[PDB]
C-alpha cells in the first residue's frame, strides 16, 4: 500500500444523467493531447440490449490537468433505432509537415425493432455496376434502392415519387412521410446490423455525421456484424505501420459467432475485412456451425507489429490469435491462456508504453471468475521464445501481476494509459446502472493483499 496510487471510484454515467434510465458498454481512449475519452451506450429506456431501446452514443472528456467535462450525446437515431457498443481509436497521419490527430469511433447500428437476437442477413445494399445502393422494403417485401440525389427506384429500375434524405427521412410530394429506420415507415431499411463510423478532428469536441461501413465490407451471408466494444489501435511497427485496426465480430447463416478486425491503410477512407481466427485450413467462418464461438475481442501489437487478438468465447479461458499480416489473416493455432479465466464477458487489453522489468508489457482486465465478478487487472510481460516455421518471431505472455480491483460485480471494462504513465479503468459493476472510472499505478497492481 505504501507507494501505490488508487483513486476511489467515481460515476461518469448513471440513471438520470442526460435523461437516460440506463447506461452500459464502457469505452476508454487517450488522445495524443493527453485527453481521456469515455464513450458509453446512452440506453435511454433501460439496461436491456437492442431491440426496443432508444440507445445513443454519449461521451465525456477529461483534458490533462483538468476535470471530467459534461457528457454529450454525439450520435442519436430516430425512435428506438439503436446505436450500441462503441469503440474508440486515437490515430495520427503525417500531413504536410504536421502530424495531425483524428479520433475514430465505430458503433453497431440497428433499425427500429432489431438487435442481435433477431437480425436479418445482408449488407443492406444492392450493387449495380460497382455502386452500392441503400435498399428499402415495402410492407409487401418488394425491393427498392436509393440512388442519385436520394431518389428511390423500384425493382424495375424506374423512379418512384419518394426521396430519402441522408438521415433516412422519406419525402413524398414535398411532405415528410416517415423515416426508413422506424418500424412504422412506408419504406423501411433492411433490418440488419450495420457498423457506423464517426470521427473527431478537435480532440473529441465535435464529431462528424455517421458513415455506414457496411457497403463493400460486410458479407451478404453475414447476419450480425458489429463493433467489438472497447478500442481499436493504429499499428506502430512493421510492414503495416499506420494501419487502423478495429476489432469486430459477426455471425454467419447458422448464427455462429466469429471474431475479426476491419482495417484501413488510407487513414480511415476505405476499409477491408480480415479473416476470422475461425478461418483455418480446416474451417470456414462462413459455413461453420459447431465448435467454440469467438465473439467480442480486443487487439494489441507486438514489438515488431505482430498482432494478438484476445477473444471472449464459449470456452472457459481467453483465446488469443496471432496475425503476421496486420490482421488480414490469423495463424491457424488459436490457444487458450489458462491464466485468463473467461466467463463469457467482454474484456480489455492494451499496450503499455513503458518497460516493466525491462520487458515490453500489456495490461489486461476482465472478470476473473466463472461469472461476472472479481474484476482483476493483470500485467503481462512479453517474452520471445524462438521463431515460427515462417520467419516471424514467437511471443509469449508472463502474467506477473494479477490485482483484484473489484471483488463484487464486474462486467464490461476498458483500460487506457494516462499521459503520466498511470492507468485508467472504465468499468461496469458498481451496480444500479452506474458506469465507474478509477485510476491506479503499476505499484497498485504489484500489491498482493
Ligand atoms: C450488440 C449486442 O447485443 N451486444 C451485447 C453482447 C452480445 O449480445 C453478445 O456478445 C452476443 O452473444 O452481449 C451483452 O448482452 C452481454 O453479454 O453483456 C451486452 C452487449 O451490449
Ligand atoms: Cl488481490
Ligand atoms: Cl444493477
Amino acid at each position: 500500500m505504501d507507494d501505490v496510487y488508487k483513486t476511489q471510484p467515481v460515476e461518469l454515467f448513471y440513471p438520470g444523467y442526460l435523461e437516460s434510465r440506463g447506461y452500459r458498454i464502457p469505452a476508454l481512449e487517450t488522445t495524443k493531447k493527453g485527453t481521456v475519452l469515455a464513450s458509453i451506450d446512452v440506453r435511454n429506456n433501460g439496461d436491456h440490449d437492442a431491440p426496443n431501446n432508444n440507445i445513443d452514443v454519449g461521451i465525456r472528456r477529461k483534458e490533462v490537468n483538468g476535470e471530467w467535462e459534461e457528457g454529450k450525446v454525439i450520435l442519436d437515431y430516430p425512435g428506438k433505432s439503436a446505436a450500441i457498443d462503441t469503440s474508440l481509436m486515437s490515430a495520427t497521419i503525417e500531413e504536410n509537415g504536421i502530424e495531425k490527430e483524428r479520433i475514430f469511433l465505430i458503433v453497431t447500428h440497428f433499425p427500429e425493432g432489431y438487435g442481435f437476437p433477431n437480425t436479418e442477413g445482408g449488407s443492406g445494399y444492392k450493387e449495380i455496376d460497382g455502386k452500392y445502393y441503400f435498399i428499402l422494403k415495402d410492407a409487401q417485401n418488394n425491393e427498392y434502392t436509393v440512388r442519385e440525389d436520394g431518389i428511390v427506384y423500384n425493382s424495375e429500375g424506374n423512379e418512384t415519387d419518394y426521396v430519402m434524405k441522408n438521415d433516412k427521412t422519406l419525402i413524398q410530394n414535398g411532405e415528410e412521410v416517415g423515416n426508413a429506420l422506424l418500424s412504422n415507415s412506408p419504406l423501411k431499411a433492411v433490418g440488419t446490423a450495420h457498423i457506423e463510423m464517426i470521427y473527431s478532428d478537435d480532440d473529441g469536441n465535435t464529431w462528424s455525421e455517421p458513415e455506414d461501413l457496411n457497403p463493400g465490407l460486410k458479407k451478404e451471408w453475414m447476419k450480425f456484424f458489429g463493433t467489438a466494444p472497447g478500442k481499436g489501435i493504429q499499428i506502430k511497427n512493421g510492414e503495416h505501420k499506420g494501419r487502423l485496426v478495429f476489432p469486430i465480430y459477426y455471425t454467419n447463416q447458422n448464427n455462429f459467432q466469429s471474431s475479426a478486425v476491419i482495417y484501413s491503410d488510407d487513414f480511415g477512407e476505405t476499409w477491408k475485412l480480415g479473416e476470422s481466427p475461425i478461418d483455418t485450413a480446416s474451417v470456414s467462418s462462413e459455413t461453420v456451425s459447431s465448435g467454440t464461438q469467438l465473439t467480442e475481442c480486443q487487439v494489441v501489437e507486438m514489438p515488431n507489429g505482430q498482432l494478438k487478438l484476445f477473444m471472449r468465447n464459449t470456452g472457459s479461458y481467453t483465446r488469443i490469435a496471432t496475425s503476421f499480416d496486420g490482421g488480414a489473416t490469423w495463424h491457424d493455432e488459436v490457444p487458450e491462456d489458462t491464466s485468463l479465466r473467461e466467463p463469457y464477458c467482454q474484456l480489455s487489453v492494451i499496450n503499455y508504453s513503458g518497460k516493466i522489468n525491462g520487458k515490453d508489457a500489456i495490461i489486461f482486465s476482465n472478470p476473473d471468475a466463472s461469472s461476472r465478478v472479481n474484476g482483476s487487472v493483470k500485467v503481462g510481460l512479453i517474452n520471445e521464445n524462438g521463431t515460427y516455421d515462417n520467419g516471424e518471431p514467437r511471443y509469449e505472455f508472463d502474467w506477473i501481476y494479477n490485482k483484484t480491483v473489484k471483488p463484487g460485480s464486474f462486467a464490461y471494462s476498458c483500460l487506457t494509459e494516462l499521459p503520466d504513465g498511470n492507468l485508467g479503468l472504465f468499468y461496469e459493476g458498481e451496480g444500479a446502472g452506474r458506469m465507474a472510472y478509477t485510476e491506479f499505478d503499476l505499484n497498485y497492481l504489484k500489491f498482493n493483499a
